[PDB]
């Protein structure tokens, strides 16, 4: 699916977004959630726009005072970019969901923005705690709806195949 990847646009305001093409997905989560390693594992190599295959975008959203800057930035994208097919919400698999994670879920719901939960850092979860940590995520998010939750690791490759297959379905 992924063959060519180029960072083509760094946007500080909505007037800065490149023309919609043949598809678009985005990625967001807390700072230090492992978003960069994830994108790298996927690519296998402000709002930043990566041209993929010359016809789609993978959008790298800012990780969450400067708080209001981040706030306006993401909101203008969500409310103005109707060609957004899916937001991947990355949450640290090592701890229970964060208040701010649940707020993103609620916020995305009010705008009818489709999203998929992605658990990161699963290779850092101890054998004996994988179970307890997994339902903490499923039990908490499921009180907002019935969402797709993909356990992933950019180190072991867990979930990457499925994330890639989901993204191919959406865009192709």
């Amino acid at each position: 699916i992924i063959r060519d990847v180029e960072l083509v646009k760094v946007a500080r305001t909505p007037g800065d977004y490149p023309p919609p093409l043949k598809g678009e997905v985005a990625f967001v989560g807390r700072s230090n959630v492992g978003k960069s390693s994830l994108l790298n594992a996927l690519f296998n190599r402000s709002i930043n726009f990566y041209l993929v295959n010359s016809k789609y975008y993978f959008v790298d959203l800012p990780g969450y005072k400067e708080r209001m800057l981040w706030k306006r930035l993401v909101e203008d994208y969500f409310k103005n970019r109707w060609s957004l097919q899916m937001v991947f919400l990355l949450v640290d698999g090592r701890i229970p969901p964060q208040d701010s994670d649940l707020m993103m879920v609620e916020w995305m719901k009010s705008l009818n923005i489709p999203f998929t939960i992605v658990l990161t850092k699963m290779d850092k979860v101890k054998m004996s705690e994988r179970a307890k940590k997994l339902e903490e995520h499923r039990k908490v998010f499921s009180k907002y709806g019935e969402y797709t939750i993909i356990p992933t690791s950019s180190v072991t490759g867990e979930g990457i195949s499925e994330l890639l297959d989901l993204i191919s379905t959406l865009l192709k």
